[PDB]
């Protein structure tokens, strides 16, 4: 299919470091990089995959993603393989004075997201990410994880998807099996 599965992560970024717990600086970078290789362009399968990959992320690694997907003509928002509504040179100076001077213009997010509710998406997941950095996040890159239940409470992401989900009405609800 293409997309990265939490097996692609596992796979193309991980195995190479089940060796120890504790990470370097350096090969908290790898790692990092060798996701982003897998995500830039191409889309995560699934909210499983996207909420798995957290415990790698900070909020400012997320952006970058965002960017590098922009580059690659991608919404910003890992799950989407459309891409963004406007397109926005990154060395334009009035691309940059638009984001900022026009006031609650679509513009701003419709340049990097295929649309307002991406947008959101990425947002709210986003802020939700640790600053702390990858490599002091020790063990969480380890398949048989003694701590694995706690770094899944620990980088637990809850996608806007799925509050809008958990909300809606039987008269909602019933509509879908119809
Ligand atoms: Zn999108």
């Amino acid at each position: 299919s293409g997309m990265a599965t939490i097996e692609d992560i596992k796979e193309t970024a991980l195995i190479p470091f089940q060796k120890h717990r504790q990470l370097s600086m350096h090969e908290a970078e790898v790692i990092t990089l060798e996701i982003i290789g897998l995500l830039c362009d191409s889309e995560c399968k699934d909210e499983k995959t996207l909420k798995y990959l957290g415990r790698f992320l900070t909020p400012d690694m997320y952006q970058d993603l965002v960017d590098e997907r922009n580059l690659n003509k991608r919404c910003g928002y890992p799950l989407c393989g459309k891409s963004p509504e406007r397109i926005r040179d990154p060395f334009s100076m009035n691309d940059t004075t638009k984001k900022f001077l026009l006031e609650n213009n679509p513009y701003a997010y419709l340049s990097h997201y295929c649309s307002k509710f991406h947008f959101r998406c990425s947002q709210f997941y986003q802020v939700q990410l640790s600053d702390e950095a990858l490599f002091a996040r020790t063990g969480v890159h380890l398949f048989e994880d003694p701590e694995q239940d706690k770094h899944d409470i620990d980088f637990k992401v809850t996608l806007f998807e799925e509050l809008l989900r958990e909300k809606a009405s039987e008269e909602d609800i019933k509509s879908l099996i119809s």
